[PDB]
């Protein structure tokens, strides 16, 4: 019943800083990300990017510079960016 | 303006109402979040918003949150009329 508020809200409060598998941290934000489009809330690829961009803690931050192309960016890229700084780590 | 959608995203999902404000002003603001996200592509249901609304409400007004059983049985109008009751009562 709480689904989609729980998924918006966790979509919401996204936080990584490479403690966690960053395969993990990308599968878990798509699951959210399909069962709210699943649940009648499409959410772009821009807003994704915004979301998992503002999540990005530590050396991910980083990434946050390619936030004024977060329209231009893709949420494929942009997770593979995050385990390239994981593979890094 | 670029990360308007995520703005009111996040302002609904954090929503905060204690009787400390004009009802009228939160009920304006709850009223844009949804309809600045209905017009960009976000559509949120009378449930999802009940819901959002009521997980916001404290104080006395952590009453309504008992009517949660009946989130799609209610509209937004009612739950705002509810909390409007209890703004004027106090």
């Amino acid at each position: 019943d709480t689904q989609e508020v729980n998924d918006i809200t966790t979509l919401a409060n996204l936080h990584y800083n490479g403690s966690t598998p960053a395969d993990a941290f990308e599968a878990e934000v798509t699951n959210i990300l399909d069962r709210l489009n699943n649940n009648g809330i499409p959410i772009n690829n821009k807003v994704a990017c915004q979301f998992i961009m503002r999540g990005l803690s530590g050396e991910y931050r980083s990434l946050r510079y390619a936030r004024s192309r977060c329209i231009n960016m893709t949420v494929a890229d942009l997770f593979l960016d995050i385990h390239a700084i994981y593979e890094e780590q």
